[PDB]
């Protein structure tokens, strides 16, 4: 079929909020979304996975974890996850420092993606176009702390998480994997997948 543009794909298949946050991020690091288009789509995918990882997870009045999949969260509920990805450098480190000085969790040396108030640990989310095992070791080599939890997703359904601890239930992670499959399939229908997959480096 005809070859579409990655630009058109991102703006049509991702929520405007995600696209905007992704554009601001690329600008902050000095890359143009309209040239580094495969990276643009990868940033949006990763960010959406971070949001979906946190969607619907709260802590109830008793202080334990529960899922509320409706858009009516009781006021006494607190979000289970703090989201760090998507913020600018200054706000991201402001959130991190706040969490650390509050919980005693030592400060990470690279910005993580989430903080889990249930497990009391930061999370590094990974979305790889290659083997999860290869990508996990890459991420881990940047974290000699051992305290930040790692959770890797692939576009073909494989996962790898630190100590075989996957944090979320199967249904939550199934939503993420289903979304990643939809992304891959739509890119393929537009003849964008081959280039997008091969453009990952590490
Ligand atoms: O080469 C690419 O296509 C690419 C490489 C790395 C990332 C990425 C991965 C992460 O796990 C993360 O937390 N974050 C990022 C991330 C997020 C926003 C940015 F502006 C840059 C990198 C995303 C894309
Ligand atoms: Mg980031
Ligand atoms: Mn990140
Ligand atoms: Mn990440």
């Amino acid at each position: 079929g005809p070859l579409g543009s990655m630009e058109d794909f991102v703006r049509q298949c991702f929520n405007p909020m995600i696209v905007e946050l992704a554009e601001k991020a690329m600008k902050e690091y000095g890359e143009d979304p309209k040239i580094e288009t495969n990276k643009f789509a990868a940033i949006c995918t990763h960010l959406e996975v971070c949001f979906m990882y946190s969607d619907f997870h709260f802590i109830d009045e008793r202080g334990e974890s529960i899922i509320v999949e409706s858009g009516d969260p009781n006021a006494l509920l607190k979000h289970r996850f703090e989201i760090i990805e998507g913020r600018d450098r200054i706000m991201a480190w402001t959130v991190v420092n706040s969490i650390c000085n509050t919980t005693g969790v030592e400060k990470p040396k690279f910005l993580p993606d989430l903080y889990d108030y249930k497990e009391n640990r930061f999370i590094e989310i990974g979305v790889t176009r290659r083997e999860v095992h290869i990508y996990y070791l890459e991420k881990a080599n940047k974290i000699k702390s051992e305290k930040t939890h790692i959770h890797i997703f692939s576009f073909t359904g494989e996962e790898m998480a630190t100590k075989a601890d996957y944090t979320l239930d199967e249904e939550s992670r199934a939503r993420i994997k289903t979304r990643l499959f939809t992304i891959r399939q739509e890119m393929a229908s537009r003849s964008l997948w081959d280039s997008f997959r091969q453009s990952e480096r590490g």
